[PDB]
């Protein structure tokens, strides 16, 4: 992990393949979270293992805090 005086087609590369992939990640992620939470309120499933609460539970968090300052942010400048 040093410097790196490559042309910006290493950074359009890794932002289109490596970075587009955490978006859908994200997306259909954060999706089936919800969707699960809704039916333990109401399907009342067999309870959950500790793994999938766990695992959720960190995605839903480290979702907010991340959008949290991505949105205080987005007002002040995405260009340093």
């Amino acid at each position: 992990g040093n410097g790196s005086t490559i042309t910006f087609d290493e950074l359009q590369g890794l932002v289109n393949s490596t970075v587009t992939q955490a978006i859908l990640f994200g997306v259909r992620s954060g999706a089936a979270a919800l969707t699960l939470i809704v039916v333990w309120i109401t399907s009342r499933s067999r309870k959950t293992p500790i793994f999938i609460i766990n695992q959720v539970s960190l995605f839903l968090i480290i979702l907010h805090s991340a959008l949290y300052f991505k949105y205080l942010l987005s007002n002040y400048s995405s260009v340093t």
